[PDB]
């Protein structure tokens, strides 16, 4: 194969079995902890959003 290395050879029974834990385990670890913390994210934004009051200036002038 490529750089002259050995092709892999077949996989035994129990091989096979392994690979569909690892498998399970590697879907379980694609969980993004972006998830998590946009959840938090989303929860605290609610709560700024009501604080977040700012009428616009009557005179019309800028700070």
């Amino acid at each position: 194969g490529p750089l002259g290395s050995r092709k892999i050879a077949q996989m035994t029974e129990e091989e096979q079995f392994a690979l569909a834990l690892k498998m399970s385990e590697q879907e379980a670890r694609e969980v993004n902890s972006q998830e998590e913390e946009e959840e938090e994210l989303l929860r605290k934004a609610i709560a700024e959003s009501l604080n977040s009051c700012r009428p616009s200036d009557a005179s019309a002038t800028r700070s």
